[PDB]
């Protein structure tokens, strides 16, 4: 039920900022993954990847210190861990925390803006707003 | 609900800045149409004090509440449902309003280039309103 809500927010973000891929992870205070929702990857590829993210690399960075982050090439970030086998290669990156004041619960993130360009300042503002709505949904589950 | 309040203010702020509106507001109501939340941007405290009473959601805003559908207007005061601005309320012309869904209305006025709001503006603002709907629906 919560996941369907989170899935709508991802869908809205992905569509509005013209991203090829979008996802949201929600974690407990031990930073164990509770929910993982996404758009842009089909089921056969998901099976081939074979395991859910644990929130490492750049996502781990966002989980460690929740702050908006935009990168031209996520794989060049020093915190990058690299993609697992069969995971689509992704380059441009936009990530923002899913939170309320007292607490950060997760990360909403988008990759590979379909115009081949980096995500914009407006993209970031837009996704922060949708993330805030998601934060309310999570804090109230 | 501080958290909800903060989210609705961020959503109004994002809508207002993203479509370059001079003014932005959101009203939230129950099914009896009493005002639960009213959030706004672009008017200073001194002017708010002069206006005095909060909107009851009448005129064109009332229309959006009764029949929830996006509405873009070149001149809000020329709409036949228009009730007019109260004393000391800034006059406003161009208008973009969309239902928050329906729990309310997100609306913007006076795009700063003087032009009507665009199709893209409407799409952007309806998405933000949908987000506000989620925030409200998952409140308190
Ligand atoms: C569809 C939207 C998706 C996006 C935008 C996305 C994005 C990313 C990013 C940015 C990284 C970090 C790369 C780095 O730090 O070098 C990553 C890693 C990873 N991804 Fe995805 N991914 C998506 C889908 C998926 C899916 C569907 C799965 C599995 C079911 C998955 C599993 C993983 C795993 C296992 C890692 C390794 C790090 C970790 O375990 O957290 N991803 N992804
Ligand atoms: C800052 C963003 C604001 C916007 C975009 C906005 C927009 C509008 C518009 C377009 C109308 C005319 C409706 C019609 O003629 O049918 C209206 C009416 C009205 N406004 Fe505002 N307004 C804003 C702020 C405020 C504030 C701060 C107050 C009071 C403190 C206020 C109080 C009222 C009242 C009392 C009415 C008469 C109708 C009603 O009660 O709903 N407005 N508003």
């Amino acid at each position: 039920d919560l996941e369907a809500t989170l899935r709508a927010i991802v869908h809205s973000a992905t569509s509005l900022v013209d991203a090829r891929y979008g996802a949201m992870e929600v974690h407990d205070r031990q930073h164990r993954v509770l929910h993982f929702v996404y758009e842009g990857i089909d089921e056969e590829t998901v099976r081939r990847i074979g395991h859910l993210p644990k929130g490492l690399g750049v996502i781990g960075l966002l989980i460690e210190d929740p702050k908006p982050l935009r990168l031209d090439d996520v794989s060049a970030h020093p915190a990058s861990i690299g993609f697992p086998p069969y995971h689509p290669p992704m380059r441009t990156f936009l990530g923002v925390p899913v939170r309320v004041r007292d607490e950060s619960f997760g990360t909403l993130y988008l990759t590979d803006k379909t115009n081949g360009q980096p995500f914009s300042d407006d993209d970031e503002v837009l996704v922060q707003a949708l993330a805030a709505a998601a934060g309310i949904a999570v804090a109230n589950a």
